[PDB]
């Protein structure tokens, strides 16, 4: 049996799994109310990617397609519809047994980024090149046309003409456009991925503490906003690599529970003890919510698989 | 320890010198630039090296604050920033590395979006705008510890304020644009030497040719179709940092294998400093089944001849 291994990587040293941002700091909520059921950065012990997790940090609320046609939506802007394929470029089949295009964002917001097109047709008198144009948009994924899992979605900018028809279309994510109320921002809370009224399909698993005093364990990272006021946040439950490592390794998981050491590797002291959850989520014995406060060159350490008797030492 | 790739096709890899997936394999024999990019760069047995750091997020990113609207004899509206490392801590010029780690390591009009989230409340107020840097600029000094971008915005960007560039591609690769992946910045400005760079590439035995991973780069505008090749790509220099294996000659010969048919489809030398040659006599891409993926096979010396390709 494949022994059971963690990447050895500092907080400094890990990114996001469901936003391209670097992990800020470790951080807990036990009385969030909202059940976590996000499905990025989805991956159990043994190496399953579940939900709509990828593996390349790139994808990660990416979106790959065509834009149809401006079309006519009553919020701000000028709006435009673009079929959304597989990020490989192949046809997304709306059969297959996941809740939407894999890299699709998993929550209700005012996504910001930047639509670019690289034109199919090329222009001999500019030596056989294609024209390219790019501007900032907005995905409200909240919104009644967002339906990537029917392969097709909305988005808005704020330039009224430049976009093309029928042409190669990248979204690279930056971060969200507001956090006012009207911009519907929660991170729990899943789009409609067929649109409204719909039931979502598909979904990797919630995610809770079964152990009481326990709480989840979330790898924090603050999110750029176009303007407005607020300091949001992005909580996965296992940074990217650990996705990239854990599918890379694939061991066999020897219990439900994998005990992990929080470490500093200078003094060589444990910080902390955790659980890490087969279905890749971690837990701890903590009373409060906030941040982790640990030194920059703390790892997580696979200890052992324990059973479920096993109680944390409090943080 | 002995030596390992991760199994990743290229439809899983992503590029190390701007973050864009890996689309293609790709060689150029006829390059006449000396290769010697900075970010992508890592030793096999683990050793990063140039401005290379882990994160995907990092490659092409600044971290700083801006200090005052600037002057300038390019388009829009310029910004000085002083640069910060990535994670927040001063930069040490006095530090053996050419430049921030992350900092660009080619000349173009590099397209992004600046964003600040202020650190006065009890919450900041917050702003984003497209952004350009131009890295073959005077003002582009990242080793002395600030650059200038560019705006299309005229006014809303503050001084003073934790500011964040996120890349996104290339503003242009008209002439006017100097967009050349295999010339480096001057990360001190002009006149000043570079220092503490990785070392040059290149094949090092006849009919060998260096082989990319290539990633096609998005334009804010005008014609083209840019790309950027890097040695190896980001989930390599990655792994072999978490690894450290001990390289036991100074080439690896690796396999490009079909997992389905389990045939070999070409041969390539993985060099000890990072980098790969194929025996290939033509420039484009390397037609290849999506499943396939780099095996290692043995350690070879540098007179070992490759098969074909
Ligand atoms: C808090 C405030 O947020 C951002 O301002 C927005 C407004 O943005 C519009 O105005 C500003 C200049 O005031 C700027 O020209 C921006 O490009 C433009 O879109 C606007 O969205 C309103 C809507 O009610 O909310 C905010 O005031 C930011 O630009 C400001 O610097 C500041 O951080
Ligand atoms: C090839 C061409 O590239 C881009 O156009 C720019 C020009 O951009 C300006 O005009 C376009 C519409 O023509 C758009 O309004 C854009 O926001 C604006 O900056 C301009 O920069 C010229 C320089 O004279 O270079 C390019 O032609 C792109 O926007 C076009 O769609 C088209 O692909």
């Amino acid at each position: 049996s494949k022994p059971f291994t963690l990447p050895i990587l500092t907080l400094g040293e890990l990114t996001n799994s469901r936003f391209p941002l670097p992990i800020d700091v470790l951080y807990t909520n036990p009385n969030e109310s909202a059940i976590v059921q996000c499905q990025n950065g989805r991956c159990t012990l043994d190496g399953e990617l579940q939900g709509t997790t990828q593996l390349l940090p790139t994808g990660i609320c990416a979106f790959r397609g065509k834009v149809t046609q401006q079309v006519q939506d009553e919020h701000r802007g000028t709006h435009w519809n673009m079929t959304v394929t597989n990020l490989n470029g192949t046809p997304f089949d709306p059969t297959e047994d996941v809740p939407a295009p894999l890299g699709t964002p998993d929550f209700s917001g005012q996504i910001y980024g930047v639509i670019s097109q690289r034109n199919t047709n090329t222009v001999p008198g500019e030596g056989n090149l294609p024209a390219n144009r790019a501007h900032e948009a907005v995905i409200a994924t909240y919104s009644p046309k967002f339906t990537p899992k029917l392969g097709n979605i909305q988005f808005s900018t704020w330039e009224t003409q430049d976009v093309s028809s029928g042409q190669p279309t990248k979204f690279t994510p930056v971060g969200l456009a507001s956090v006012d109320a009207n911009s519907h921002f929660d991170q729990w809370t899943l789009p409609s991925y067929s649109g409204a009224l719909t039931l979502n399909m598909n979904l990797a698993p919630s995610v809770a503490p079964v152990f009481p005093g326990e709480c989840l364990l979330f790898f924090r990272s603050f999110i750029p906003l176009k303007g407005g006021y607020g300091n949001p946040a992005i909580d996965c439950l296992m940074p990217q690599e650990w996705v990239q490592h854990l599918y890379q390794e694939s061991a066999p998981s020897l219990s439900d529970v994998a005990l992990v050491r929080y470490v500093n590797p200078e003094t060589g002291r444990t910080l902390f003890e955790a659980k890490l959850h087969r279905n890749g989520f971690l837990t701890v014995a903590r009373n409060s919510a906030g941040p982790v406060v640990a030194p920059t060159n703390g790892y997580f350490r696979f200890d052992s698989w324990v059973n479920q008797f096993y109680t944390l030492a409090p943080m």
